[PDB]
């Protein structure tokens, strides 16, 4: 039973199902990056490299009756073929909870799984919003060509939104408009909620109407920064080799450790739809 | 296989389906003109001319018990029979991604298709909102008899909406009222969002209630213009010979180029439900 | 069941990512088991033995 | 807009390309290839190196010494090398009715150019794209190949190169590649008694001493021929494909997809 | 229902065969010790101890008309058994590489296998040529009774022959002669391999004719030393318990590390057939 040890997999079908459901649910709850990024289809476990494709491109496109104008198609700047990293965390079970949960407490206790999945999602969000320079990866606030805008004039309601207005203007000058989105640091997301005298309407609602794809808040982003993006495809993507899955790590000291895994890579196909501080 | 070259069509059924789905989705995301214009049914590929029908017409219509009042039916001003142009863009595939995507990366990479479809939709929106004078076509801000109204008094909240009020008044004087709509340039759409002191309620909400068919923003329109329209049929239409479809262009240099096509023509059946700057 | 594993008090493992998949971050297991006991919350009410009888003929 | 040639002429074209390849490839006789992976793949894993872990623990039971693995996992993109030529429709018709050679001299020229480009790639990485070159590798163990044009010449340099390989704990059946100038001029037949100096070098190397005119004037290398030290990842062998008729003249393109991955850059010597 | 888990052997049959072939062949390439010596056959895994016979014997045979010599050669006091150590390395193989080699790109890479086995064989040759004091073993250049002889004459055109001549004379002085075999350090071997000795051809040919069992090269020896020995049995031996083979240690974080095993012990049954600097 539990003495032979190093069995292929301890848990049963139902317990695997509960573990996977819990990690999926906590991931969906705590992820902010995956809410404004269209995901690539799940490629598979084997794939380790994806075609990190574009840097630029423009072909205004023309129309005429016959159908002959000879406009060069947008193919690619130059292939780069980045490699897909892996994001993981790990938790533990006490080899008796698995045994108690077959007679006494029928639904197995998996709170450690949620605790691990929250940290995994935090690390993944940090990966999307920031590179690490140990793999040459690129981040939303670290990408080259970010169209920085000096936005420090806050603590006065007579402004603040004008920073995002200027961000939209800069995004428009580069010929790139669409459904915008904003991700802001807590130290400024809270500051937006201010109810200073001569209130009228809070700036958050105006910004929400101006963005039309939701203003989001994420703790992983640094204390004094915020970004504006264009949510569509062909500007950003999310290569997903495999989603949150819980796997086994053998049995150490007769307990049971597990690891939550996913293979994600952010590829920005158009590093022009970016604005920062 | 890939060496015989110049095959009839490289891709398989699934890859064609993904290409078409991607172009449809990006078109629906990036189109603003097709959201306030009821479309004519898809006529077919062969059709190249449509009955660009009306310029005017009025028959107040009367009622009496017997049913005899002899009011002339609205038939047509004069037939014109404009010709349907074609709007297209084109992209490329590297003949190995199509090969890798059958063993390694099961969902084929089609980011270039989205990049092309966005530009195609931009050009189509420019066609609706502006003519080109190389085909004698008519545009929303170029049509003759536009009921222009001097609207430059902005940067002060004590106004701005009154321009649209005057636009509605002018549309009413010509005996044409209904569910209104507004399409505004970014330089003024952002200006509406202003939170100048003595805020109360932002002008955008009041304008939205006044229009009752949504105030929209489009970058293709010029920097200092905006229009008010009546969304119903019998005033505007959209002849659609065929929607976004991706077609093949042979194989050049052993790669694979494709073209996104649609055949669209705007016909304004009543160039009185127009207001501009 | 009358006892449940009242489990944690703390725990942190920032979690790291690398290409190969080897960083050795300690999993969040538990501070120390405590095993609290499940109380019971109850109230009580009354019926007049005729309402139960009336409610089979008069007031369904 | 069609497909030009039938089976016989296609086979003749392919055979000519294969023959010129197998004649002109010098790298394929010194490095063994990772099996043809198909046209699908475009990336491959890469080297492991300076795994300094003696592993000589030599204790009953066992210690916990460090395992050997890739020093830094990363990938490389397999290039594509191609040459394009042309054929005339009237030429095909003539070869179909009047005479029947179907001249394929252009195909032979294309294959020769492709093979020369490939060999230059193996012996010199493309600096612009950025790869690893046998004479430009990092950690090359340079040895002065000078003071030649002497009675005791190339032998004194090859023995030094072999002792530098062996000192680095990397030995086996070696192979040598020399520039044509030396590989001809090295025939200083008199070592002392009767045996060609190149012959005694070949006895010392035991896996041939080849020449490749692509090298520079006064350069040459010696390597360890086994696998797990050097490799040649192939995606598809040299083959001719059709680019589609244009203006009724049929173009063509000969393709090859190669990339060498020097796993253990300790088997190198140069000038 | 997939690769995840702490299961038993991940590698399929043919993959195991390729791993075993690789380790065997790289061992055969990298072993110099097991050519000068000769091995007591494979005893098996279980045998942890082997006899270690006492020391020299100056007792020769004799011939008489009627056998009465009694030809005694008897071990005196004990037998001082010894134990057979083990040598090993690591095989950190990624799980994604194994996964790719199943339904995708499939040249299963075992470069780490060859590297680790080469390191293991290098350590083993270091063991034969140099004992380690921690286990209290004896090495050929650090045994007792090496019959030292100075060299002090190389770097000359022909000052290498007389060194081995003197070594052979000293080795025959102890009444211990036979087919000699020489092992030399790298730089010493190359220097010996120099130009004609001014009295014929390359010195190594004469040295090889004099030795009658070859002159071998060992990088693992120190800078400026070398040995000559008597290749026969009844003088030296290499007790083998089990030859090089790769076995599965366990499951790492998610990878699979292996370990290469071989159990060898040298027995200098007659420390008279050793000569050094």
């Amino acid at each position: 039973p539990d003495f032979l040890g190093h069995a292929e997999n301890p848990l049963r079908e139902e317990e695997w199902a509960r573990l996977n459901e819990t990690v999926i649910q906590v991931a969906r709850r705590s992820l902010v990056g995956r809410r404004i990024l269209d995901i690539y289809g799940p490629l598979g476990a084997g794939v380790q490299t994806v075609p990190y494709d574009e840097f630029q491109g423009v072909s205004p496109g023309a129309v005429d009756i016959v159908g002959e104008q000879e406009t060069a198609m947008v193919f690619t700047d130059a292939r780069k073929f980045k490699t897909i990293p892996i994001i993981y965390k790990d938790f533990l079970l006490h080899w008796r909870d698995i045994e108690a949960a077959r007679t006494h407490n029928m639904p197995l206790d998996v709170s450690a799984a949620a605790g691990a999945a929250a940290l995994c999602a935090q690390q993944e969000d940090e990966l999307i919003f920031y590179g690490d320079a140990r793999l040459g990866y690129e981040g939303l606030m670290t990408a080259n060509g970010r169209l920085t805008v000096p936005l420090g004039d806050w603590t006065s309601p007579g402004g603040g939104f004008q920073a995002i207005v200027e961000a939209t203007r800069k995004l428009n000058e580069q010929g790139h408009f669409g459904p915008y989105a904003v991700v802001l640091s807590p130290r400024l997301y809270s500051q937006l909620h201010r109810i200073y005298e001569k209130t009228g309407v809070l700036e958050i609602e105006t910004i929400r109407q101006l963005a039309s794809d939701g203003v989001y808040q994420s703790n992983r982003l640094r204390g004094e920064s915020g970004v504006v993006v264009s949510t569509g495809r062909e500007n950003m993507d999310l290569a997903v080799s495999m989603d949150m899955v819980a796997a086994y790590l053998g049995a150490s000291r007769m307990n049971h450790p597990f690891r939550v895994l996913e293979a994600l890579l952010l590829r920005i196909k158009h590093p022009d739809a970016i604005c920062t501080l």
